[PDB]
């Protein structure tokens, strides 16, 4: 049961990892995966299935505690039970992140993390297929010196793309508004209208899931073995004399409910994603002491962020009502802080200014005191820099043909300052964890949602759109009245809202000096060979959709361990 690398979760990520580093075919790669192969699974390879496998046996349905700045209800957070993970159950959108807000990854401590440093990563994951006459017609565009075109994952346009009034109407009512139409937010300038790709194999029409990209055309490797229904509860060491922990291997539960262990040779990563990698890590007693002696674990390693700087996001929808019948491509736009608030953009500034040594303050309590305040004041002001100096987006803005008069938006503020955690709440490896990411704790949070949908509704009533658009339907003026002041709109906001799905951070990359979990090669501080790549190292949020750059962090990832090895 011995292997020179055991991968733990065989997800977005880790599939990633395990296929890079099998290459080599002197190496042995086990691939440990808690679902099974979806492969087979209608609901996954429809292409336009996204939401179809909402609550079935492939979706984990983790659940938030009280969330008591936002109302208080819980909330559901998604993730794939799947050979492939979430990129199995999730929105196939393709969009990257801002070029300076992971140049702020090293600006931070973690060295050699950069957009220049990521960028040949996200182009080795990619093959993208260029669109086709009509889909041109219709918007689709892309810059060539961005997108690879040999990678494991297929990205491209849907074959029942067509031009239509919608989409060429928004163009126009964005530009009015001061964002243009850009032909590719994957360069690392996201902001701006754009018809934008997906994770889709347009030879087969089916959903690109990590699988189907980084496993299933390699599975004859002799090299790499996978353990399907097959649950990784810990971590467990060699007994040595030095301080520095070395991995030993990995305790698993079969579908059987026999309880084994595998060994690694060389190091163990953990690629089980931001809701588990850092509750395998407490299980394994790499964690804050307070909570491993609650539970009766003794620590291995003394980390007390485990678990803590978890960010996520938010989003809404709203919806309007056509004259006739709207068509056409689906959109994002990204917009800036000065295109969402205009001529209050000042007093918006002034006020999160004002405000950010005080969210430190309050973020400091969350995480008892394991966070600093003068590392989150830092932290939070590379953030407000971000959104006020660079201009980066603040705000996701999809809009899509819902058929025949319907059009939908769904939308998210981007970078929220909220902090929560996630830990366990029992030593049993089955019982669900304590889940926290505080959405609407801090006044810009919410602010900012407001303002978004605000500039939803004066979009939907703005030339050209507004002769196509007869009226909003949700939440429509009957619900929010124009004259409504801005809490009318943040109680509806939390009545309404959802987890975006984008939990980061619970295994922070940061210098281990100001809370980071993982150094600038993945390793886990305290370890000698033990590495988290997944969601859960990501120090901060970015602006665009996650597997695009969870596909790159593992493929630089993975050089990494090799050069180690
Ligand atoms: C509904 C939804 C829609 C989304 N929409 C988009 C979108 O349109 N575009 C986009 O880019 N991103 C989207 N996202 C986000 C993106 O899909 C995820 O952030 C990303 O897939 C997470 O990758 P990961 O490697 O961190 O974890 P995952 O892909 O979740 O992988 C973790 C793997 O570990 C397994 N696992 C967990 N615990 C154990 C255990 N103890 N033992 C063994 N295996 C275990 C899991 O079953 C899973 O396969 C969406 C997410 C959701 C939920």
């Amino acid at each position: 049961t011995t292997y020179d690398y055991i991968v733990v979760g065989g997800g977005t990520s880790g599939l990633v990892v395990a296929n890079r580093l099998s290459e080599n075919p002197d190496v042995s790669v086990l691939l440990l995966e808690a679902g099974a192969s979806v492969f087979n699974n209608p609901d996954v390879t429809n292409a336009n299935g996204y939401g179809l496998a909402f609550g079935s046996a492939i979706d984990w349905q983790y659940q938030s505690i009280n969330q008591s700045y936002a109302g208080g209800k819980q909330q559901v957070l998604r993730a794939g039970k799947a050979l492939g993970g979430t990129s199995t159950i999730n929105g196939m959108a393709y969009t990257r992140a801002e070029d300076v807000q992971i140049d702020v990854w090293q600006k931070l401590g973690n060295e050699g993390w950069t957009w220049k440093d990521l960028l040949p990563y996200y182009l080795k994951s990619e093959n993208l297929t260029a669109p086709t006459s009509s889909q041109v017609a219709a918007g689709a565009a892309y810059n060539p010196a961005v997108n690879g075109k040999e990678g494991p994952l297929k990205v491209g346009w849907s074959g029942s793309l067509a031009s239509g009034n919608l989409s060429v109407a928004l163009n126009r009512t964005f530009q009015a508004a001061g964002v243009p139409w850009v032909e590719d937010v994957n360069g690392g300038k996201m902001r701006g209208f754009n018809i934008y790709p997906s994770t889709l194999d347009v030879d087969l029409n089916v959903r690109e899931d990590a699988a189907r990209a980084y496993y299933f055309p390699y599975d004859d490797r002799k090299n790499l073995h996978l353990l399907e229904n097959t649950t990784a509860n810990r971590l467990f060491w060699k007994n040595g004399s030095a301080e520095e922990a070395i991995a030993d291997g990995v305790e698993i539960t079969s579908a059987d409910g026999k309880v084994t262990r595998v060994h690694a040779k060389k190091e163990v990563i953990i690629s089980a994603g931001a809701l588990r990698s850092p509750l395998i890590l407490e299980l394994s007693g790499v964690g804050n002491p307070t909570i491993l002696k609650k539970n009766n674990i003794t620590p291995r390693v003394d980390l007390p962020t485990v678990g803590e700087n978890l960010q996520d996001q938010f989003n809404n929808g709203m919806a309007g009502e056509g004259y006739g019948v709207l068509a056409g491509a689906s959109t994002v736009t990204y917009p800036s802080i000065s295109d969402v608030f205009g001529n209050e953009t000042d007093s918006i500034v002034a006020s999160l200014r004002s405000q950010l040594s005080d969210y430190a303050a309050a973020t400091v309590k969350v995480s008892n005191g394991h966070m600093k305040q003068e590392d989150l004041e830092r932290l939070y002001q590379l953030q407000f820099d971000l959104i006020v100096k660079d201009k980066v987006p603040i705000a996701e803005i999809l809009f899509h043909p819902g058929g025949g008069n319907a059009v939908s938006s769904e939308f998210w503020g981007l970078l929220p300052f909220a902090r929560g955690n996630i830990h366990i709440s029992s030593n049993d490896p089955t019982a669900p964890a304590a889940i926290n990411p505080n959405y609407f704790m801090f006044e810009w949070d919410g602010k900012s949602q407001a303002g978004i949908a605000k500039y939803i509704r004066k979009i939907l009533r703005s030339a050209p759109l507004n002769k196509l658009i007869a009226k909003e339907t949700k939440p429509g003026l009957s619900e929010i009245p124009a004259t409504a002041a801005d809490e009318k709109w943040v109680e509806w906001l939390k009545a309404n809202y959802r987890s975006n799905f984008h939990p980061v951070g619970t295994a922070a990359m940061m210098p281990r000096s100001i809370g980071g979990v993982v150094d600038n090669r993945l390793r886990v501080y305290g370890t000698s060979n033990v590495r988290v790549v997944d969601a859960s190292v990501l120090p901060f949020q970015v602006c665009g959709h996650l597997v695009s750059t969870l596909y790159a962090v593992a493929e630089r990832a993975s050089d990494l361990i090799k050069e180690d090895a």
